[PDB]
């Protein structure tokens, strides 16, 4: 019933740059009530929990936790939607195979959960190697989906969750429309909300991999902001007029 679901990422895109991210939320301060707000981050719910403290992030309405692994409604975690990321999901499965890889290095156990599995990147290993992960891993007939971002960081998740396909969820769960979602990324772990029809912002502060997938996806519905962090967001209200 309001009027936009706001939905962002929280490392390098609403947060890093206090000022703006200030500024950011004083101006939704005065309109609270006018939009739905979502942080779709690659943290675990305890994780975003701290640096909400840290930062002095706003409350939002939602949580889509690690990389959409997990929703959290204001009454707690969606159980509807761990059981649709279950099903056909084989974890130790695809971590035997995934854990074979020598240039992978798992991430710490906290960075873990049910529906994801994530690992590291050798800083001298040669990214194509990810691509034979993915082949590897699809061949295996579990749906599974590859999230590789700062050229680093790599996730093994549900193809059914993902940042996007939980933003849809929760789009549904709203009523909201696509022309009235708005989301926010900076890296490879945001390209599914890009994949999403809603209207979309990429941060200037972006990583390579966005950029790229922009160069070649990139529609009239996804916006390159000239601002850097938080204030990408601003600028991108601005652009699709948002909060009319
Ligand atoms: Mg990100």
């Amino acid at each position: 019933m309001r009027q936009l679901l706001l939905i962002s990422d929280l490392d390098n895109t609403w947060v890093g740059d206090q000022q703006a991210l200030e500024h950011l939320q004083e101006y939704l301060g005065d309109r609270r009530g006018n939009f739905y707000l979502a942080y779709a981050t690659g943290r675990s719910y305890h994780s975003a929990r701290e640096l909400q403290k840290q930062v002095g992030l706003m409350e939002p309405d939602y949580w889509l936790t690690a990389v959409g692994s997990e929703i959290y409604h204001p009454e707690g975690l969606d159980q509807h939607w761990a059981d649709y990321l279950s099903e056909h999901w084989q974890r130790d499965i695809l971590q035997a195979i995934a854990d074979g890889f020598e240039a992978l290095k798992p991430q710490s156990p906290l960075e873990q959960n049910p529906w994801k599995i994530s690992y590291h990147l050798d800083p001298q290993a040669c990214p194509t190697v990810i691509d034979q992960l993915t082949e590897m891993l699809k061949e295996t007939g579990i749906p599974v989906q590859v999230i590789f971002s700062s050229g680093k960081d790599v996730d093994l998740l549900p193809q059914r969750s993902n940042k996007g396909n939980a933003t849809q969820y929760l789009q549904q769960h709203l009523a909201m429309e696509p022309s009235q979602t708005l989301v926010c990324g900076d890296s490879g772990n945001d390209i599914g909300l890009f994949e999403t029809s809603a209207r979309g912002v990429i941060v200037r502060n972006a990583q390579p991999e966005l950029l790229h997938w922009y160069d070649q996806w990139g529609d009239s519905r996804h916006y390159r902001a000239q601002s850097s962090h938080a204030g990408a967001i601003l600028e991108a209200i601005a652009h699709f007029d948002f909060l009319s």
